[PDB]
């Protein structure tokens, strides 16, 4: 039996909210089935670009109707815990089946801790290897 991987390209984000002083330093956490991989941070940027590629071992478990990807965008803090900008959960059901394909996932709204749209978005490309 062959190994399959979920491929996530973190492309960019837009309209990250301004901070009172200085500028936010965005960094994205990508979580698939509790495995977390991060991007690099981008310094002092409201519209960051990464073009970073992450791949997760599916470990023989196929994608199904309920499969999803978690995204958390935070503002890097050198001292202690980074600051939340927003989250998204992305439905992966369009990748189900045995056909390798990639799809764009554009203008994904990032939601704050109250679940409100922040006006910021992230763009991904996600594929089934
Ligand atoms: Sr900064
Ligand atoms: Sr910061």
């Amino acid at each position: 039996a062959i190994t399959h991987m979920l491929r996530v390209i973190v492309e960019s984000a837009s309209n990250i909210p301004k901070t009172k002083f200085g500028k936010p330093d965005p960094i994205v956490s990508v979580i698939f089935k509790d495995e977390k991989k991060k991007t690099k941070k981008v310094d002092n940027e409201l519209n960051p670009v990464w073009n970073e590629i992450l791949e997760f071992d599916l470990r023989g478990i196929p994608l199904d109707f309920s499969s999803s990807l978690g995204i958390i965008v935070k503002d890097f803090e050198t001292i202690g815990q980074n600051k939340l900008i927003g989250t998204a959960t992305v439905a992966l059901k369009d990748l189900t089946g045995d056909q390798s394909r990639s799809l764009p996932y554009k203008l994904i709204s990032l939601l704050n801790e109250k679940g409100q749209d922040t006006g910021a978005t992230i763009d991904l490309v996600i594929g089934y290897d």
